[PDB]
């Protein structure tokens, strides 16, 4: 029974998908613990989630694309609600990423990919901390 | 242009409708100004809230329901936002809501009614000011 | 808090709308009393549940049409359940019938309408004796 | 047993509704008798197509809305189609059209509308001729 | 061409998902050939159903909850119904149930997994008999 | 960014899921480049379509289902459209074709399945010269 980050991405909001997102998750049964709603993103929290990818190529462009619209922040709860979501998300890359899944169905970039999800069950301690410090 | 107060009740917790009716929001395409998801809303907002109907016989009833579980508060924007979501939304009587409106579709009940939606321009400001400081 | 007959007609089935019919009144929050499946009904059970119609023209065709395919005669539960059913349901005139019922969205035929569902107090109880002498 | 010209607008590509409108269409049975779709279209088929408003105070500024992005055209069949998806449609102005409606669920904006429909018999040969003459 | 047997369980009903499950198999193709709904299965049948899990840990919990609850059985037909209904189902551990399957989307727990499908000819054969005798 | 070749076979249209197929793939974001309807295609740009088929046992009796209704001919376009849309599509063979898939969820037949979808580069330049001359 554990807790999960979900982040839902600019992308989402621009292509007005973001009730088809968090629907997915909904109709699987896992509830919302916390959810908090950014028009723009301090970057500093953004570099902070991110920042195992700092080194990388792709991380200067993907924190723009964080910022460049609003971000949903959530906390879901349910039994394995970190495997379990991840596979809801699906693959990042748009060749690997199965139907049925948040991804292979609504996605079609690798950068943006619609929703972040914790990978671990340390991933999303320190998540969910980063996103509520309380 | 305007902006507009929504309540997403206990209700629509209790039977995974909060993306559903966040969804029929959605495509009508107004936009999210401000959101907080509230786990326990406090009484004191919630009797401030609904403070216009303190004389009637269910404003108790409503209170316990509105605490009964959590809700999400959000400002929506957009052009005449407040009556076109009032219209989205469903008179409240059952008997009376349309069907294509949230609560002609969704509720069944004249107090577990899943949303609610300021009603006019004073209102939304009133209500948009408790909800968000 | 009362109960209303419902009618899946066979029209439904050949259109495959059944789930999609049943979900409106489920999504509603109406309850399943009760539920019987029927290849082909009855032709009696499908003369008396018409009886009011048997001087009509239609009436004929009508029954018909009626045992030209299966047909599932459910029992809902809920509140003032007859009359909103009844909204859902829409006009029986593809003239009349809003967008957001049932047949308003769905059907396009005076007499192939997909659904029947009680409008009284004691079209139910007589409806729902019929369908079910239980 | 009529049929009907029913024009998708640019903003339905925009927005990706495009299967969302032609899907409650379908869903109503009507059938499809003819289908183009333009990447762009000729300024003089809009012009043409929306001849009767030449006048207005709008005509000038909906003609660029409709080149703005592609549309498609389709002719519908099926009894009494012309003002069957007329009410599908739902009212020009977003304060009017109901909830249930293509415009009433998922159009804010008085130009910019996701979907044209025949609105009467001649009307409907009128337009057929222009986009399948 | 073949027959299985389904149940819809009563964590469908509680969940108001009955529709959902039922019309994911419709869509697929498949023909209703019998169906009856349970208010309350006999607990007997039941155990019959499940009579080869009577020597595993979690039988009686089943039992409990195959009950607590409103069924529906329900006699599907079509081209290899059996093994192309079981897919669409997805297997029962949460941790291993495909995203596009019915407990892939819809489930989040080994017991209380919405639907029951045979798994196998004689398996269909047996458990047709015992819910339609 | 590629482009491929995607038809919609008569039995979206017999079923009435044309905008389910459609919408799958726009929801994708996979953008329409050009589209044809046919009422009934030119036996001939059938043959031509399937020509690779034309040895196997099937090959007459596959091009009498595709000239049995309607059909639409689309380009579509985006990053890895062919190979994509490909995935969105789904095996053949209905008992391997999986949930989450057009096939998967809504083909239960090795003949009838839908949909048509490029699988190779100039598979696509092949095809869309047939059908966009
Ligand atoms: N060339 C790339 C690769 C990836 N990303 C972004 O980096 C994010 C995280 O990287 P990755 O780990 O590969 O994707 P996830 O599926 O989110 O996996 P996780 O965060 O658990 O590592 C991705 O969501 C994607 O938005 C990017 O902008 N450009
Ligand atoms: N010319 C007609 C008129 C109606 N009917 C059928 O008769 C049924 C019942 O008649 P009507 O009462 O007009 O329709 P309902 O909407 O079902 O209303 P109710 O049964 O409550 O009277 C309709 O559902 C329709 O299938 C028909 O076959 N041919
Ligand atoms: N008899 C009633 C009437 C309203 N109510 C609740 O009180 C709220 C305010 O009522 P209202 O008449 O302003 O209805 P709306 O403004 O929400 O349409 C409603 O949303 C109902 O949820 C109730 O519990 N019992
Ligand atoms: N004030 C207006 C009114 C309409 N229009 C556009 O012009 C079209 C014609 O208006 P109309 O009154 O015939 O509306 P419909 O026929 O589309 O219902 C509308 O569909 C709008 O797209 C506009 O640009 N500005
Ligand atoms: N540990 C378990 C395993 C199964 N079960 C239930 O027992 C049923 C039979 O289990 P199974 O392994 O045959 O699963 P399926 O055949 O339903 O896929 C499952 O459908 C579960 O609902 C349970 O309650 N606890
Ligand atoms: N045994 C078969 C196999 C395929 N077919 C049809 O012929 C088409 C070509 O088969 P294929 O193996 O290239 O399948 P896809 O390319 O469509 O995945 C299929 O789409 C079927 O519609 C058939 O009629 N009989
Ligand atoms: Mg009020
Ligand atoms: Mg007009
Ligand atoms: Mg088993
Ligand atoms: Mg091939």
């Amino acid at each position: 029974l554990q807790r999960t980050l979900v982040l839902i991405k600019p992308d989402a909001f621009e292509r007005s998908l973001v009730a088809e997102i968090m629907g997915r998750i909904e109709k699987k049964n896992f509830k919302i613990v916390s959810m908090k709603f950014w028009s723009k993103a301090p970057r500093n929290l953004i570099e902070q989630h991110y920042k195992e990818h700092s080194e990388q190529s792709y991380f200067n462009d993907l924190c723009d694309f964080m910022v460049s619209g609003p971000i949903i922040s959530i906390v879901y709860e349910g039994t394995d609600a970190i495997s379990k979501i991840r596979r809801l998300q699906g693959n990042t890359n748009p060749l690997a990423s199965a139907p049925g899944t948040i991804r292979g169905d609504l996605a079609n970039d690798i950068r943006e990919n619609l929703i972040h999800a914790s990978d671990s069950e340390d991933s999303a301690v320190d998540e969910i901390s980063i996103w509520f410090p309380e």
